[PDB]
DNA sequence: CGTACACCTGATAATGGAGGATACC
DNA sequence: GGTATCCTCCATTAT
DNA sequence: CAGGTGTACG
């Protein structure tokens, strides 16, 4: 287990797992009829609630940790106040890069809003209504039906966009890559079984610009799409780059979260096959047994 | 024998919401 | 009253 | 996130 923050780490942490929401909720006892919130969010896996304890300390010791779902922790941010004095400052100077970036900056344009109390203004409220039309799956059914002249404000939409730091990457993989082991059942391996390691990074489609930058930055992989939807793969498979480049790389640039001992494990894994160990039956129970606690606790 | 890119599919906690209660001015 | 935050729970799909 | 397979190639 990892939990030393960095800026840039958390920031790719962020574009891999974190959410900036608006919620306008109708409520009588608002004079504009809707009641307007901001909400800065990260859910993990409650084996990572150390993380987001060290998080919540990043930033101040602002905001709340609680139980989201059965086997999850949600560390969220909600005031107004507070989302502007630490959040954006934060955001502003560390900027994020995926898709996630479109959504943070329009949820600032709400927070500037929110700042002047033009929220609680009939034109404030239908800017910030059309601001959320275009952040993450836009407008509720209720929300349209009560705002049905709304034009969405255009999504922001980057260039070229480009990784700020090694530390992003580290964060960023922290919260949606792997580092896979796999046994293959071989006709031609004497042991029965071809040891293989996969690194791993999986993204909506929607980013795939970036995902392809990731071959340059690294020196190597490839991407595929997940033929069941809008969904990409980038992969490394060959055993030489896996040892020369993606091990060296996160030997420096740190893992965070319970998937630090993944890592860990998955380089134990490579040490057996460096050594040429898991072509002989010991080897292969050795990295069996490598391979079975990971992803644990 | 052994490896590695192209292709395949399962699991489930995230992704991104919601509703009700209470604090605060 | 008006407004701002806390607290608990969830269905579909990006991991 | 995660576990596999098919098969070309040295
Ligand atoms: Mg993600
Ligand atoms: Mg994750
Ligand atoms: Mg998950």
């Amino acid at each position: 287990e990892n939990s030393k923050l960095n800026p840039w780490a958390v920031v790719g942490f962020i574009d891999a797992e974190g959410s900036f929401m608006v919620r306008v909720r109708k409520n009588s006892k608002y004079k504009t009829g809707w009641l307007v919130v901001a909400i800065f969010s990260v859910t993990v896996d409650k084996k990572d609630l150390f993380l987001l304890e060290s998080l919540k300390t990043f930033f101040g010791g602002l905001g709340s940790i609680k139980k989201s779902g059965n086997s999850t922790f949600s560390y969220r941010i909600e005031s107004s106040e507070q989302l502007t004095k630490i959040i954006l400052p934060f955001f502003d100077k560390y900027s994020l890069i995926t898709e996630a970036l479109g959504d943070y900056l329009l949820f600032k344009k709400v927070l500037e809003l929110m700042g002047t109390k033009e929220h609680l203004t009939q034109r404030g409220l239908e800017k910030i209504v059309s601001l959320k039309a275009s952040i993450n799956k836009g407008l509720s059914e209720e929300l349209q039906a009560a705002f049905p002249q709304c034009v969405p404000t255009p999504r922001p939409e980057i260039n070229n966009k480009n990784i700020p730091d090694p530390f992003w990457l580290a964060g960023f993989v922290s919260g949606d890559g792997s580092f896979k082991s796999i046994l293959k059942k071989s006709e031609s391996i004497k042991v029965g079984f071809q040891s293989i390691l996969v690194f791993q990074i999986t993204q909506h489609a929607r980013d795939v610009k970036l995902m392809e930058s990731l071959i340059s930055y690294l020196g190597c992989g490839f991407i595929e799409k997940d033929s069941r939807g809008p969904w990409l793969y980038y992969t490394v498979t060959n055993f030489s780059d896996i040892q020369g480049k993606i091990i060296p790389f996160f030997h420096q640039y740190k893992i965070i979260g319970s998937k630090y001992g993944d890592y860990q494990d998955w380089c134990k894994i490579a040490l057996i096959m460096q050594n040429k160990n898991h072509l002989t039956p010991e080897g292969l129970n050795e990295i069996r047994a490598l391979k079975g606690g990971m992803n644990k606790g």
